[PDB]
């Protein structure tokens, strides 16, 4: 619905932000880029910083924590260490 | 094939929890390392079919699904609920 169209565009926002701190800020944190994006998407779409979250939050729940991770291109610390272990093994 | 990689996804599990609480000041790394280990001793198995099984299991059921098992939340995730907690 028109809520989920709202969602995606917040989600797509940040990810897109999120993918262009880590470019710029090659040396920051992912919390500095999260903080980052969320500034960013809420300037552009005209919305708050909660309502930026919120739709992030929405999102995670509905689609899958993987999804989210998957749109800012992050693989969890854990899959790091499996594949290189996998790549040890091999 | 399923059963086969659901129990040593349950293995890995539970030896990353147990690893989690008998070194409780070390690392995701070196928790999973310890389960992988000792997942592959308790079945008699080579480390390279207990970490190939995660990958798979992950591939069909999802990348959070073995997170769940892990209690482990992403860093990102644990970032994006702390900011949300400011702005409440």
């Amino acid at each position: 619905g028109e809520e989920q169209k709202e969602i995606e565009t917040l989600v797509e926002l940040f990810a897109e932000a999120f993918r262009e701190a880590k470019r710029q800020k090659k040396n920051g944190t992912p919390e500095e880029w999260a903080r980052d994006a969320v500034e960013e998407a809420a300037r552009q779409q005209g919305r708050s910083r909660k309502d930026v979250v919120e739709a992030l939050t929405k999102y995670a729940q509905e689609q899958g924590r993987d999804e989210l991770l998957k749109r800012l291109g992050i693989t969890p610390e854990i899959y790091k260490v499996i594949q290189q272990i996998r790549k040890e093994e091999g």
